[PDB]
């Protein structure tokens, strides 16, 4: 029956960390006269539109910034609920105050500020602060590779509150994030269920075990497929739609 | 001896939250041809670019951004000075976990993200933090009133941490700042009393107490003029020098 596609954006779509070519641009919108097109992403909305347009939301039937928290369809903004919500204020609390203790513990060499950045979906956690600078940046980076910093934190964590459902990944030079389980990019399939698609294929650059399109590729309601560069992507979808 | 007039940017020279006039920015260039010019503002320089124009170095004798730790004199740099370089990794490092731990043992109804603000030359503390809207700061604020939270706080941060060269001032509704002794617009001072000025003006806006002017306007070094807007400051300019 009628079909949609969903694409992750950061390797998929485009080069790592850089716009989308013209080409590509070009291609997916060639390709949404056969079907519906979709796009996902843990990065807020403004990175999107930097990396595919500001008329994003005028060129996708579905745009997923921050994994989908943030989601719009056919250019309006659909209902969205927060981490406070969904976890409720106690939880939040005994976890703010857990790793406040935890990190006012920590022996480092510079310690700076916003050490919880409270996001829409998740608690981004910096030991050093994310108003670090780029040069204490690149030094706590290299000291916890050393003395594990933030792996040994995300296991007291994990212990501490097991049951209690949520997953800690680590990500990036100084933090890690805390965030409700299966809130990661298949949170977004909760508003493609219910739309009468027969088949939603889904294409990401990270399906390996650990990765950020891991549990959206291997997710049931996805005919998953693994994509190694953008041209491949374009390579796949060539093949299936055309 | 030479005179020099010092000016606060915002509300003094500048409408509140404004760009400055072309035509204050031009009446100071003629000014400047009977006397020296200099300005100093909490804000960073970038900010401070906003409110007087990209070529501010040039256009005045002095321009102080962030009350003086930034410091330019006759086009050039003079100083840089933050609290990290000033109190040393260590003792701020002390300072930041005494915080953190403090902020674990609050019982709040709400707390969010943003609980430590690093700025160059003040640390902002929340105890709720700062991410947090606007409907939860009255929540926090009406809270805080009774239960003297930020009260409590301030007292025994300063029974900790008071002859090492902190002040702590609560403000606002959610935060208190905690800053080195004299970090306020009398910082800049210490600039230009080596320049052999014999008297040095000062014009500010909110010279009265609990104003970001009043140290620098009760200041012995200072003979300082409270000034109620860009029109009566120019006033108050011709009757003094022409
Ligand atoms: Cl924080
Ligand atoms: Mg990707
Ligand atoms: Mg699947
Ligand atoms: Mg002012
Ligand atoms: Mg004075
Ligand atoms: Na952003």
């Amino acid at each position: 029956g009628p079909a949609l596609c969903l694409f992750d954006v950061d390797g998929t779509l485009t080069a790592p960390r850089q716009k989308i070519t013209k080409e590509m641009d070009d291609f997916l919108q060639k390709l949404r006269q056969k079907i519906k097109i979709g796009v996902v992403g843990g990065s807020d909305f403004e990175k999107v539109q930097e990396q595919l347009g500001n008329d994003v939301v005028e060129k996708y039937d579905y745009v997923f910034p921050e994994n989908g928290l943030v989601a719009y369809k056919d250019g309006k903004l659909l209902c969205r609920q927060n981490i406070q919500s969904h976890l409720g204020e106690a939880l939040i609390q005994d976890l703010i105050n857990y790793c406040l203790s935890y990190i006012a513990k920590i022996k480092l060499p510079k310690k700076r500020g916003t050490f919880i950045e409270f996001r829409n979906g998740m608690l981004n956690v910096s030991p050093i602060g994310r108003s670090c600078s780029q040069e204490e940046r690149i030094e706590f980076y290299e000291l916890d590779k050393k003395e594990n910093i933030r792996q040994k934190f995300v296991a007291d964590l994990r212990k501490e509150f097991a049951g209690k459902g949520l997953t800690f990944s680590i990500g990036g030079q100084i933090s890690f994030d805390v965030f409700p389980d299966g809130w990661d990019k298949r949170y977004c399939l909760r508003h493609v269920e219910n739309d009468g698609y027969k088949t939603i294929y889904f294409f990401g650059d990270k399906t390996m075990p650990g990765g950020n399109d891991h549990e959206i590729f291997t997710d049931p309601r996805t005919m998953g497929y693994s994509v190694t560069a953008p041209e491949d992507t374009r390579r796949i979808c060539e093949l299936l739609f055309s």
